[PDB]
């Protein structure tokens, strides 16, 4: 058994309990295309949210050959249905264990609502989407679809555990630091993780990272990158963007002067967002109506609208959902709602990596984790002690 629904008739979040044998439809199981490449079978968990149980081999023509050159190498892993099947359930179990909590479902909410904007047009006066914004989707009788979309979980490339959060870029627009957004790549694993030392108060433990805080880590930069406020990769040796995602007292060492300038700086970006949707006259993409798309970004951002139908960005609410974003949306903030044992700073991780499996419910569960309740794993975070709970976690290197 999985335990994909502890309580309730189904899942909360995720739409379909899907299995990889699962014929293709066209609407929330299809092949699709990422805009050469072979087309893939990918699965629609939730509106705008795609998962592709591959490894990725297909965001950069750089790292499109799964060959070795803190990391891990394994060219056979997800290679076979089966291992696909239960990267495709992981995923949706991590899935409703973070829509489980108060913070999750915020974080989630957030990420749906935050649709890329349409500013690929060089007329002032014209929307238009981005074509890298959006995957073609094969339908059962062989034709194309366009459909924009969000967020798209994907397999980890040659290196493994290196998760990370990463879009297609325009050769002009900072789509992830001009308020616009673009659709977020996350490569991830639910079939492994890292583990980190703690003294726990005889000598110091060796525990592993709750995969579902990992993932929670991702969807974080994914809502920053999502509403165009991410810091520059430059900033940093740890970045500020890393920095900020973890929270804690890891973010605290940004001075409040750099936050201000940074808050101000995409106050005025949201502004000038504010400004091109007031001048938009015109649509390019058929049947989508302006008045519709206005009503969509006018959602987003959160912009007040006048009686004669001007868009403008309110300050203190602009301040929350900056705040939210920013500030609420940690990793941090996650463990204690997970009530989970994790390291105490973004670097205080060992090299160790760990084979895991947390579909069946012996193994994880939504509400627990590791920690199993009533069990011997429940007390001093032991379902997490590689140690004592040995069974779960296979040393690898
Ligand atoms: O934060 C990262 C890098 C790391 C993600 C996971 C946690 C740590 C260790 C590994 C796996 C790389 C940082 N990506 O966005
Ligand atoms: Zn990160």
């Amino acid at each position: 058994s999985s335990g994909l629904v502890p309580r309730g008739s189904h899942m909360q979040f995720v739409n379909k309990q899907f299995n990889y044998k699962d014929p293709v439809n066209g609407v929330d199981i299809a092949y699709i295309k990422i805009p050469q490449m072979q087309p893939v079978k990918a699965f629609k968990i939730h509106n705008k949210i795609w998962v592709i149980p591959e490894r990725d081999t297909f965001t950069n023509p750089e790292e499109g050959d799964l060959n070795p050159p803190v990391s891990y190498y394994d060219s056979t892993y997800l290679s076979t249905d089966n291992e696909k099947d239960n990267y495709l359930k992981g995923v949706t179990k991590l899935f409703e264990r973070i829509y489980s909590t108060d913070l999750g479902r915020m974080l989630l909410t957030s990420i749906v609502r935050g649709i890329p904007f349409w500013g690929g047009s060089t007329i002032d006066t014209e929307l238009k989407v981005i074509d890298t914004n959006c995957i073609n989707v094969i339908q059962p009788d062989g034709s194309y679809r366009s459909e924009e979309l969000n967020l798209v979980i994907i397999g980890p490339s040659a290196d493994i555990i290196q998760f990370e959060c990463k879009s297609f870029g325009h050769e002009v627009l900072n789509l992830t630091r001009n308020g616009y957004g673009s659709t977020q790549y996350i490569r991830f694993s639910p079939d492994f993780t890292f583990g980190f030392e703690e003294s726990l108060e005889l000598g110091a433990g060796k525990f592993a990272t709750d995969p579902a805080v990992t993932l929670a880590h991702e969807l974080i930069h994914a809502g920053h990158r999502l509403y165009g406020i991410a810091i520059n990769p430059n900033r940093v040796e740890v970045s500020f963007e890393e920095l900020r995602t973890f929270g804690g007292h890891d973010a605290k060492f940004i001075d409040s002067l750099q936050e201000n300038e940074f808050r101000l700086y995409y106050y005025n970006k949201f502004k000038d967002i504010a400004s091109t949707l007031n001048k938009a006259k015109s649509i390019v993409g058929t049947t989508a109506s302006l008045q519709y798309m206005k009503n969509v970004f006018k959602e987003k951002y959160l912009l007040s609208e006048d009686t004669s139908g001007k868009f403008s960005v309110d300050k203190l609410k602009f301040d929350k959902l900056y705040k939210m974003l920013t500030e609420i949306y940690t990793e941090d903030n996650f463990v204690k709602f997970f009530k989970v044992l994790n390291r105490k700073t973004y670097l205080n991780f060992d090299k160790a990596v760990f084979k895991i499996n947390i579909v069946p419910k012996v193994n994880y569960t939504i509400y627990d984790g590791f920690n199993l309740r009533n069990t011997n794993l429940a007390a001093n975070f032991n379902g997490q002690n590689t140690e004592i709970n040995n069974m779960n976690f296979t040393k690898l290197k």
